[PDB]
């Protein structure tokens, strides 16, 4: 645990080093595990270096000694305006959940940049519901079952499990997450889910010790049917054609035929 | 006999789409029916390219074909944005270059016909992600140490999703047209580390049985196996990464 003090010193030391290196820098922020305070042995030191130069996107890596160990350091160098702007795009690592991308401002070039970038996180909105593609992936599962392709079953079930949260988010209390592992935690904790959710979702994701093509296909059939019957038929939320088809009973008829 | 009525349904839908979209310049058949490998639950997949800029919309019908219902979908998009899309890697291919099958059904003029009547649309391979593969191994290691099985499984999936970006440059070039074929092509890579085919499925979590312990062991084998097979080229892997590997420092970090 004296490793951790050497890392904190490495972080402080790197901030000044990054400044010296990037004349176009306007702000330097700590990200990831060390910004959250939950780092462990193999955690990386993660920096964003925001610059004034437009269209810049580069990725730096260092391996540096801390006592008798080496630590991995990384920096994403990015145009400041591009970095601020991506707050309107959903994260790709949260299964569609809205996110709080943890930031700790280390340095900023002036007062106004300081005031603007001194926030505990950068937000991202939820990914939109994908009813149609969830239903298609169930179709792929059924096709793979019919032809005896277990691997195809497992693959398509992952697609169903990756998409289902986009359906469950709107009918659950608002929750955000700050990192990938926590996304699994928030989803598993959703108060409003169909019967069997926890085990079914992990089976379909493939994050279990034991399953079969039969049990996996079964989990997906339960989940899709259970979730669709819980969804409000709102055209702005789900899409006009989708809500219409659900209200007409056509989507149900299709799935159950 | 069901698939024959589908063919007639397809032809009928093109006329329909033309009539509904005045701003249309082309309609293309995509997916299973464009490949000719469709089955019972396959969907009829259309791209409807419009002259109207910045348009992105997604349509859905459910239609009778004899004694069954068929799912029909249309992606409506600015013709020019559709065309520009070739510069980005597909999201569904584990980083493999792709040939998105395209069968042009209708085009507004002879020039549009010629610009668009192509057998597929291409996307390039995703670039190698050495750093993120190593980080995900780091996460697996932290997860094991705290007894978090789910964390091990999750971060092993990350390792497995990135490893193909590493194997592509040391293997004969291959492209795929759909997601299921991506798995087949990757399992068929001839130049891979010891244990690759079995381990990759284990880490992806596409197997009947594994444990946190066996999964971590697979990812350790894999990552160490793949890195020693990579050329230390700055253009391929990135400047820092190549330097660090050539210096021995990345290996030292991973094995410490
Ligand atoms: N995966 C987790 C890591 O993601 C990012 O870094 C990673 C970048 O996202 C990676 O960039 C990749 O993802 C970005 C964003 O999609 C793409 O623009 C880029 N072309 C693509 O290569 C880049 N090649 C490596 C860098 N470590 C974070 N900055 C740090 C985080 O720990
Ligand atoms: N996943 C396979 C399907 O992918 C696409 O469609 C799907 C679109 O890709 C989906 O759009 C999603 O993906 C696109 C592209 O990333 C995003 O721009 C969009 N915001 C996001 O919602 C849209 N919401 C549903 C539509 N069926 C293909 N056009 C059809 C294919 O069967
Ligand atoms: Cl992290
Ligand atoms: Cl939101
Ligand atoms: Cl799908
Ligand atoms: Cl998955
Ligand atoms: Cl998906
Ligand atoms: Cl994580
Ligand atoms: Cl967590
Ligand atoms: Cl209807
Ligand atoms: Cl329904
Ligand atoms: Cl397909
Ligand atoms: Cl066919
Ligand atoms: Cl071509
Ligand atoms: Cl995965
Ligand atoms: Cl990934
Ligand atoms: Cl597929
Ligand atoms: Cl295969
Ligand atoms: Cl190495």
């Amino acid at each position: 645990n004296l490793y951790f003090q050497g890392v904190q010193h490495t972080i402080a030391r790197w901030v000044d080093r990054l400044r010296e290196e990037y004349a176009d820098a306007v702000a330097i922020l700590l990200k990831g595990s060390y910004a959250r305070g939950d780092a462990a042995t193999w955690s990386d030191i993660d920096f964003d270096v925001l610059v004034s130069t437009q269209d810049v996107e580069d990725y730096r890596t260092w391996i540096e000694p801390v006592g008798d160990r080496l630590v991995h350091i990384s920096a994403a160098v990015e145009w400041v305006t591009g970095w601020e702007r991506d707050t309107v795009d959903p994260s790709s690592w949260s299964y569609g959940l809205p996110t709080q991308e943890t930031t700790r401002l280390m340095w900023a070039i002036n007062d106004e940049t300081r005031r603007r970038l001194d926030r505990p996180y950068k937000t991202h909105p939820a990914a939109e519901p994908e009813v149609e593609d969830t239903v298609e992936a169930l179709g792929k599962i059924r096709n793979a079952i019919a032809r005896g392709d277990d691997l195809g079953v497992y693959q398509s079930a992952q697609t169903v499990a990756k998409l289902v949260p986009t359906l469950l988010i709107p009918i659950n209390p608002p929750v955000t997450v700050s990192h990938a592992r926590q996304a699994i935690e928030a989803i598993l904790a959703f108060p409003r889910v169909p019967v069997g959710f926890a085990a079914d979702w992990l089976t379909c994701l493939g994050l279990v010790e034991e399953r079969s093509a039969r049990s996996t296909a079964a989990a997906a059939e339960r989940m899709v049917r259970g979730v669709l019957e819980m969804l409000p038929t709102d055209p702005d939320l789900l899409g006009e054609d989708i809500a219409r088809l659900m209200n007409a009973g056509l989507l149900e008829k299709y799935v159950q035929q």
